[PDB]
């Protein structure tokens, strides 16, 4: 990787102009900018400075068509910045909300982001990495809305046990919650994003019954609910067919006990017969 000096970096990114015009982070800062003429995503960030050396460890080795592309970093300035090519079409999060205005996403172009986002981790796990925070909001988007997994600061190399408990509450696995490290705990977390690309719904919401998205698994189980009361609306090529197989495929990621989990080969697989 490219070591850029800092000068050059806090330059590219007007003095890391906060107003969205270079802004728009939210990782870590990301700042819009220009190198070798490539449009590049500049994200500014103790413990800080491990997640950053774990980014480069992690990104060193791993290198896939859905996984973002670091390009360089910054460490001899004031202080730490990474170096990626910039996503265009930014998170899975903001996406599923319309964030700005921009138009939904066709149940179509879901399916390609489901596919590519397991891809992603599947490469991940072959190689021997357990992400510890798979999210929509780490599911980035380019100019072809190929899914890009992200943010590999957390990342580690079952019966691993840790004392400082990580990741999203909103998509943590029970065994993640109590500190337990295992690629298991990223099969769940990518059930919950499975979850979020059928409805559009965020995976925690204050001000909605429920508040966890998880729990409407729970609701289609006791009948309580269908998984049809649950589809965005804001699609007109959904299919009954194939948003089962999606929502089959997410129940069974969600599956509280982690042995009883699909592997992440077997849930690929499973996204491929859905298409
Ligand atoms: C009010 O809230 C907003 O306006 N918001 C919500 C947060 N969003 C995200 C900011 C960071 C962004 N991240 C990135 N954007 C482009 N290219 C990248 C390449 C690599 C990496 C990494 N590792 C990160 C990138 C994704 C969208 C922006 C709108």
């Amino acid at each position: 990787f490219h070591s850029f000096s800092f000068y050059e970096l806090k330059n590219v990114t007007n003095n890391f102009d906060e107003r969205p015009g270079n802004k728009m982070g939210e990782g870590g800062v990301v700042y819009k900018g220009y190198v070798n003429n490539t449009t590049v995503a500049v994200k500014k960030l103790e413990e800080l400075k491990q997640q950053f050396d774990q980014e480069i460890k992690v990104m060193a080795k791993c290198q896939h068509e859905n996984l973002v592309e670091l390009l360089g970093f910054s460490s001899d300035g004031d202080d730490l910045c990474l170096v990626y090519v910039y996503m265009p079409n930014g998170s899975l999060l903001d996406r599923l909300s319309c964030l700005d205005g921009t138009p939904p996403l066709s149940w179509h172009m879901r399916c390609k982001i489901a596919q590519g986002a397991a891809n992603g981790i599947n490469f991940l796990h072959e190689n021997h990495h357990i992400h510890r925070d798979i999210k929509s909001a780490n599911i980035l988007l380019d100019e072809a809305f190929t899914a890009k997994i992200s943010d590999f600061g957390l990342a580690r190399a079952q019966t691993v046990m840790t004392s400082r408990i990580v990741g999203t509450t909103a998509y943590m696995a029970p065994e993640a919650l109590r500190g337990e490290i295992t690629p298991k705990s990223d099969i769940y977390s990518f059930g919950v994003v499975l979850l979020e690309i059928i409805t559009g719904l965020p995976a925690v919401d204050e001000h909605r019954e429920p508040q966890l998205l998880l729990d409407i698994k729970e609701e289609i189980e006791d009948e309580e609910k269908t998984i049809e009361d649950y589809i965005d609306k804001k699609m007109n090529d959904a299919d009954s067919t194939s948003v089962e197989a999606m929502y089959s495929v997410a129940s069974q990621c969600l599956h509280e006990k982690k042995n009883k989990r699909p592997d992440i080969k077997k849930v690929q697989q499973l996204l491929q017969e859905m298409t």
